[PDB]
């Protein structure tokens, strides 16, 4: 939700990376009011 | 490309947020071969 996912650094596991990828997806679409 | 883009801490400002988006999306499709 409203809250900035944890990024285990630079050489994070692609698949926990995706993972990222999913609730930074889900963040932005909160943020940015799903305008993009 | 075949790079872990930079992240600017967690207090980083939406658009570059979303820029960080744009180019984890493209490693994340280029790691992945494209597979997601």
């Amino acid at each position: 939700g409203p809250s900035q996912p944890p990024y285990p650094g630079d050489d994070a596991p692609v698949e926990d990376l995706i993972r990222f990828y999913d609730n930074l997806q889900q963040y932005l679409n909160v943020v940015t009011r799903h305008r993009y």
